């Protein structure tokens, strides 16, 4: 089997800053899992992020964990089956390995159990400069 | 929480020699899962390797992908709480990101698909060539 997610994007930012990630995925993920992204921060066991509900076409759901909350938005590309994870005003306390996820046991965008994810992609290192 | 599996090793490797790869748990997920190996082949999806699932006493159990049969050795420590695998007589077909595993669930190991894994330890590169 091919590698259902393939994550683009990171690097260095300063404090305030803003940083968009990409994820390709396999039409087939795409259309039939829940996608979002989590992060490893330094020393920590990975967290939930975000999430945006399965083939998010024209219309889609949104949920987001209360640390990233009106700062981080997720979205799609369908013509493109990528996922986006927008993060505006970073602190470094968002220093961390990002990871997108999908789950083909959700269908509606919400807190992902990384236990559930079935695939992943290569983790991706943004950092938040004091 | 802190992150549950930490890995070691990895790197460069003439075809037919030998590496070895390590990685840490915390006591409490060590002696509550059974520790596996998968390994993701550049563009494919990460391929269960090894599993090691402790039994009564100092004894041990230990299942391998047929991919891998007799080449590999897997082993673990208590006192350390760790887990080992080395590999031997490497082919450039070896050439792929390891992945250490947890599985909470599984009780003697067998076969580990990727949705059943717990905690993922860092991804770490391995190159054979030829």
């Amino acid at each position: 089997m091919e590698v259902q997610l393939v994550e683009s994007g990171g690097g260095l930012v300063q404090a305030g800053d803003s940083l968009r990630l990409s994820c390709t995925a396999s039409g087939r993920t795409f259309s039939r899992a829940v996608m979002g992204w989590f992060r490893q921060a330094p020393g920590k066991e990975r967290e939930f992020v975000a999430a945006i509900s399965a083939a998010p076409g024209t219309a889609y759901y949104a949920f987001y964990a209360d640390s990233v909350r009106g700062r981080f938005s997720i979205s799609a590309d369908s013509a493109k089956n990528t996922v986006y994870l927008q993060m505006n005003s970073l602190k470094p306390e968002d220093t961390a390995v990002y990871y997108c996820a999908a789950d083909l046991k959700m269908q509606v965008a919400a807190y992902m159990n990384q236990r559930s994810v079935d695939y992943w992609g290569q983790g991706t290192q943004v950092t938040v400069s004091s």
